[PDB]
C-alpha cells in the first residue's frame, strides 16, 4: 500500500483505491493502474519534473529503501493479475528489485521528487507507474 500527497490530490494505484477515493475522484487510468482523489488536508510530497533514471524505491517486503536504475516511461506487457487480465500497461518503467504484490504503492524518488509508484513486479523486477508527465498535479 502506499500513496503520495501532493497539495489536495492523493495519488495511489487504481486497483488498491478506496471507496472513499472513487467518491472523491479527479482523474484515473486503468492502463496506467493510477488513480487521483482530492483531499482535505494538504499534502508535503513534491513531484520531480525530469528525465532521471536513478532514484530510490521503497520496498514495504523488506522495509528497506533500494536504490536503482530504472527504465522510461514505456508500454510494457505485465502478467495476467486478478487486478489485470495480462496486457500492456503504459508509462511503465522498469528495474531490477525485490517487490511482492503488497509493495505497490511503495515511492520511487530522485533527486528532483516523486518520479512514480510501485505498480507491478516479480521474479526481481519491479515496475513503477510514471506521474512525472502529470503536470497539473502541481496546481489548483
Ligand atoms: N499494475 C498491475 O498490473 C497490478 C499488479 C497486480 C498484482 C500484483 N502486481 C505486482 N506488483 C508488484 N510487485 C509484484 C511482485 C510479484 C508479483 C506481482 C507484483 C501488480
Ligand atoms: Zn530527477
Amino acid at each position: 500500500s502506499g500513496a503520495i500527497y501532493v497539495g489536495n490530490y492523493r495519488v495511489v494505484n487504481r486497483h488498491l483505491a478506496t471507496h472513499n477515493d472513487w467518491a472523491n475522484l479527479v482523474w484515473e487510468d486503468s492502463s496506467r493502474d493510477l488513480l487521483v482523489s482530492s483531499t482535505t488536508a494538504q499534502g508535503c510530497d513534491t513531484i520531480a519534473r525530469c528525465d532521471c533514471q536513478t532514484g530510490v524505491y521503497y520496498c514495504s517486503s523488506r522495509r528497506k529503501h533500494y536504490p536503482v536504475s530504472f527504465s522510461k516511461p514505456s508500454l510494457i506487457f505485465v502478467e495476467a493479475s486478478e487486478y489485470y487480465p495480462a496486457r500492456y500497461q503504459s508509462h511503465l518503467m522498469l528495474a531490477v528489485g525485490h517487490s511482492e504484490p503488497g509493495d505497490c504503492g511503495g515511492i520511487l524518488r530522485c533527486q528532483h521528487g516523486v518520479v512514480g509508484i510501485v505498480s507491478t513486479g516479480g521474479n526481481g523486477l519491479v515496475g513503477f507507474a510514471d506521474v512525472r508527465d502529470l503536470l497539473w498535479l502541481d496546481e489548483e
